[PDB]
């Protein structure tokens, strides 16, 4: 089997992206964050305390005729970012893009964190990391392609994510035609639960590749690029009036500015990163201050290759029994 489904930007800065996901019979659609950086699809529902709810979809598990409560089943979890959320375990159907799994465990939300009652475009997460990470207990439940992956065409999923515009999650195949030149793969270490992986090096504008081995993630969760601070500065160094601002918190930049691509290597394949794909906009309404797309890692304790860098490359998410990353240009 095989599925594809349209992920689309939140707002007009690629914040996130949502994709639309069937739950339950009849159907009930919510638009899910695909997370490759986390491994619980939970959901905004009929559960979630009322005040925290502030115009999601919710996902009513009394009018599914296939929810099943996993008895005794609980889970919570914290993002990188803060935000949290947790609650109780159903499982239902739930289908992507046309590919459909039975008895997957839909986390359904008690109690939500500010940040999520405050995006009224997100319905809830769905993880796509491994699910050694899945908070579910006292028994962890595995993640939506954990389960779909035995009948899949072949292991795997791919994000294409789109600057500005839609664009693709697809499970179980790879299109040929979403991407130009050739896929180069790179070795995963599962061990922290995360597709992590190491670049091969850096460039800044036209400037020169630097050759250095840059441990990170794959996180399709995550907007910005997070990389070690010497990177960082090296890259903002190129912008004239950047500076990083305690009180903003990062990286800000002119919004008169052009900023200049940054390349990141994979294996001995390069992926560029435009320079208006780093541009997050004035920091306030008004603001002639612009919140930079790339900003340091240091104390996060790990670097994240988010939704900036991934939107420059098709990837490849190679489930097999060892797995790996792909990363072509397009």
């Amino acid at each position: 089997s095989t599925g594809s489904a349209t992920t689309t930007p939140i707002d007009s800065l690629d914040d996130a992206y949502i994709t639309p996901v069937q739950i339950g019979t009849p159907a009930q659609t919510l638009n899910l964050d695909f997370d490759t950086g986390s491994s619980d699809l939970w959901v905004f529902s009929s559960e979630t305390t009322a005040s925290e709810v502030d115009g999601q979809t919710i996902y009513t598990p009394s009018k599914s005729t296939t929810a099943k409560l996993l008895s005794g089943a609980t889970w919570s979890i914290s993002y990188g970012d803060g935000s949290s959320s947790s609650g109780d375990v159903y499982t239902d159907t739930v289908s992507v893009g046309g590919l459909t799994v039975t008895g997957q465990a839909v986390e359904s939300a008690k109690k939500v964190s500010s940040s999520f009652t405050e995006d009224s475009t997100i319905d809830g997460l769905l993880g796509l990391a491994f699910s050694t990470l899945n908070t579910v207990s006292p028994t962890q439940q595995k993640t939506f392609f954990d389960n779909a992956k035995a009948s899949l065409d072949s292991p795997v999923f791919t994000a294409d994510l789109g600057y500005h515009a839609p664009g693709t999650y697809n499970f179980g195949f790879i299109d040929t035609t979403a991407y130009t030149g050739s896929i180069t793969y790179t070795a995963v270490s599962t061990k922290q639960g995360f597709w992590e992986w190491t670049s091969t090096g850096y460039a800044v504008g036209s400037g020169t590749f630097k050759s250095t081995s840059i441990d990170g993630i794959a996180d399709t969760g995550t907007t910005l690029l997070y990389l070690p601070a010497t990177v960082v500065s090296a890259y903002w160094a190129q912008v004239s009036g950047a500076k990083s601002s305690s009180s903003v918190g990062g990286y800000v930049f002119p919004c008169s500015a052009t900023l200049p691509s940054f390349t990141f290597g994979v294996g001995s394949a390069r992926i560029v990163i435009p320079g208006d794909y780093i541009d997050f906009g004035p920091i306030s309404t008004g603001s002639s201050s612009c919140f930079g797309g790339i900003q340091s890692s240091a104390g996060i304790g790990i670097n994240i290759f988010g939704d900036v860098a991934l939107k420059a490359a098709f990837v490849v998410f190679n489930g097999a029994t060892t797995p790996t990353l792909g990363f072509a240009s397009k």
